């Protein structure tokens, strides 16, 4: 790692970035109209990395407004769509990268989503793909661009998840999830931004700023992967990878209103990728695509898993992506830990869902309760941070400030002895084998099993900044390891979402989200997402489900 | 834990066993003929744990002569052929417990591999499973008794693993593997005996004392599964489970001529298993079975498999148990590690296999080269024993000895901090990555991966007491976690199998196996195994082309 003062580097860190900007400005090839409208947008960029400038109230609405017809035919079409344009030649791999390039650079402004574009090897990938057209017009991404996390190696370039003390770790590879890409026609063109250590649930760093929401400037993007979601719910991208160690996929997809999925870990390769605390295993972090469209999550996930990657990388599983067979459905809806009740969008979410699947003839839908939550709490108390967190503070010898919301994640680590750590094991692996009998409760008399839990992602719709206090909703599942698909539902609407009245507060915790929830003009336009929660390896039932639910 | 001393400790483990073969004799109930024939056989068995005996020079042929017809015709059939007389019900399930319970009772004499009978329980599964022979009939295993290692919780009884001070460590519920098993028509009737640790290859604790090999009474039985892989080797089971974290399944298969899976991670159930180490994740074991039969071994497998264990245990992936459909194959002969070069009869077993695979047309025969073999003992050398061994030598509090071999196994353990663990799990995924990398070198120019590799279990045929010093054959692939397939090839041949000439030893460790190797009389009629090696999850493909080898 690097010891010069935090300052120094968050402006090698902008450099960084404005050089790439640049870069991208000049292939995106602004006419003057745009140039225009663009200079005049109100930035989430500051003038350093702890000003966070002054946002839009809705970004995409900013973003809708600003870009032209020339882009938004391309960028706002079903990456699907898109592809089928893409192989009968109707549109061509440059024109593509230029108007999602074009999109980014407006998107970055609104929302502060990119850490660094990629347009120099961009516009080779995608004018090299244009002159292979015949040869490569078979390829299941030909011409896709796409973003990636920035904690996801690509080559030359420095791999830091925003900890400005790994500005010089340069990698001379791509991830093994990007080369299959590319190798399926697809080509990275944006870095997306991730916040300090990674934990948490939003978007802010000293290598970035703060990332907003992008349908509501004054709220937060998610995190960590929340340049993804926001850059994905400005469609910006056609799609992006993150990575989901505590909702950090998930959050991000619910809180823009798009779809992500936390795949099961051993389907696609991750383990690449940088983050704090490298060689720990107690409790391991998994990708998985965002996207506007949920026809591309899943095109994603076959295209990869088809390309066997289990010949490159050996923890993972040879489990072919199916779509099921079943014509019937058994669905739980949870509808509350009982810890931390959902905020009122939520809640109706819950009952729109629940009523459109009840409306089906071929879903039977029951509670479901929970099974000793608290227990997340505790057992990801001991193994997020097994070292006491001594690998993460010391990113912060550069001076580095520790962020309000970092604080919450370390605070109490404890440096476990193998002992320790032994015994977290066993109650880490109890606990997933509790919760698995806790499952197969719910199976009927004739012996079918719960094929999906629908569940919030969070007790509310896209938190106002530094409150992600409470991550049960999507941790629970990453103890578990159980794949998990957010998925759209509705909006804040001002007239159904009012506060609960004569409502009595569970405890400290819960009164405290409560209180957070003043009034839905506080959320105004903010998504209301939810999850389908599956058994593992049964990542296709959310799919063909989530389909369901759209149609 | 107990703190007593370990001589009354040993005290109350020969009572257990001497009134459990009481029971035994009662249920097998021998004629006087074989009464006096038993009585006079040679025993391994002692006065006290550390008296091993006198055992037999060929204990087989003793077991052979010494039980009547009327219990070999069915212990020396093909357990699926029995199982076809079960079902018919020309034999009752109480006909085949008696004539088992016997036979093990003569191999328990002559080997020493049994630790306990369950003749009581035996009999009312027995008992039960005939009186609902017409609901009962269709289950895959009816009537089907099997031995279990001593580690595997069985109801009502204490699970040691071998060590005197966990002798009042007594479980309520069997494994999951064993329930399913039951739920599948078979039961339990024997445990097995297992060593100190289980970190030898051989089988000597100070519950049992010495396990000796089936076909020679002066050479060890191998180990951790030593119980197992003697009782079965002597046909005096139909099949047994085992566990092997560093070749505790395959090296007693190996070392008594039958054959012995180490199935991949993740498709039979095994946690609930007894070890040291309990909560260590870094390097995990796995179970299979042992038997005479590979018919039965890949009868047991399908059966589990197919009883989804997955819906109990979580970490199981649901992958079904498929018969591949391959009808070209290629498969890679790995002559040596170029560390300790192989002795004449396991040189010879791998000319017979390789010239008898390329007389089918459809074989392909690859040399296969070693890939840093020297790495396996550096990681396992630090992740076996995380702790510094401190939880294995607590067990020595009762005062019971450290054995020579188990020495071998904790000499140089650290007690690792965090990073250091971190440190070493980086070079084994690094280490995993690098040798699949290096298994698809030897894809040929048409995408035709690798099959399967054929090498030696052990650098020779059952190891001399205390000689085995060398585990990298076994070792790498549990570093790996490649599922591999013990399987009868021959038996040493003095005429074929005398010592090389001029030989120029690799290395001092190479040097002592070979001056271990003075002549083939001191391994007579020892058999020579080899394995099967596969990519994870390829285990069928290993049971199909052991089935060709066979025929």
């Amino acid at each position: 790692m690097l010891t010069d003062n935090w300052k120094e580097l968050a402006g090698k860190a902008q450099s960084t970035f404005q050089k790439s900007l640049k870069q991208a400005i000049e292939l995106a090839d602004f006419d003057e109209g745009l140039a225009k409208r663009y200079g005049a947008l109100p930035s989430a960029i500051g003038a350093n990395v702890e000003d966070f400038g002054s946002p839009a109230q809705f970004p995409l609405e900013e973003y809708l407004k600003a870009l032209p017809k020339k882009v938004l035919d391309i960028t706002e079409k079903d990456p699907v769509e898109l592809l089928k344009d893409l192989k009968s030649r109707k549109v061509t791999c440059v024109e593509v990268l230029k108007a999602y390039t074009a999109a980014s650079i407006v998107a970055s402004k609104l929302t502060n989503c990119v850490q660094e574009f990629l347009p120099i090897e961009a516009l080779q990938y995608a004018q090299k793909l244009d002159a292979d057209y015949e040869t490569k017009k078979h390829l299941p991404l030909y011409g896709l661009p796409f973003s990636i996390k920035e904690m996801i190696p690509f080559v030359g370039r420095s791999v830091t998840h925003g900890s400005l003390c790994y500005l010089d770790r340069i990698v001379d590879y791509n991830a093994d999830i990007v080369n299959i890409l590319i190798a399926n026609g697809a080509y990275p063109f944006v870095r997306t931004t991730n916040p300090q250590s990674l934990m948490m649930l939003e978007c802010v760093s000293f290598s970035h700023g703060r990332t907003v929401n992008a349908y509501n400037g004054m709220l937060t993007s998610g995190g960590s992967s929340g340049g993804e979601g926001a850059l994905n719910g400005m469609r910006a991208s056609p799609f992006g990878l993150g990575s989901d160690i505590g909702g950090s996929i998930r959050c991000p997809a619910a809180f823009n209103g798009i779809y992500g999925l936390r795949s099961t870990l051993g389907r696609i390769p991750t383990a690449d990728y940088f983050s704090c605390n490298r060689g720990s295993e107690s409790i391991l972090s998994v990708t998985g695509p965002l996207s506007r469209s949920l026809d591309t999550v899943n095109l994603v996930m076959k295209t990869v898993i088809e390309a066997k990657p289990w010949l490159i990388d050996p923890t993972l599983v040879p489990l072919d992506w199916k779509r099921p067979e079943n014509k019937k459905f058994r669905v739980g809806i949870y509808v509350s830990d009982h810890i931390v009740n959902p905020s009122p969008p939520i809640n109706r979410a819950l009952s729109m869902v629940t009523e459109k699947l009840k409306s089906l003839g071929n879903f039977e839908v029951v509670t479901f309760e929970p099974y000793k939550p608290e227990k997340v709490t505790e057992i990801l108390g001991k193994l997020y941070f097994e070292d006491g967190a001594r690998d993460f503070r010391a990113t912060l010898q550069t001076g580095e400030p520790l962020l309000e919301q970092t604080r919450w994640a370390i605070e109490g680590a404890e440096d476990l002895d193998m002992h320790d750590q032994w015994y977290w094991n066993l109650q880490k692996q109890a606990y997933r084998k509790e919760f698995l009998k806790h499952w197969c409760s719910y199976t009927d008399n004739d012996g079918n099993v719960l094929d999906a839990v629908i569940a919030p992602v969070f007790p509310n719709v896209a938190a106002k900044h530094e409150t992600t206090k409470y991550w049960t909703y999507t941790s629970q599942w990453n103890l578990l390891d159980y794949p998990v698909l957010a998925f759209p539902v509705t909006k804040v609407d001002e007239s159904l979402d009012q506060p609960y009245k004569n409502y009595k507060p569970l405890n400290d915790l819960d009164k405290y989200f409560y209180e957070q929830y003043d009034s839905p003009s506080s959320f105004k336009n903010a998504p209301a997402n939810l999850c389908l929660v599956g058994l593992r390896f049964t990542d296709e039932k959310l799919v063909e489900i989530a389909n369901i639910l759209r149609n």
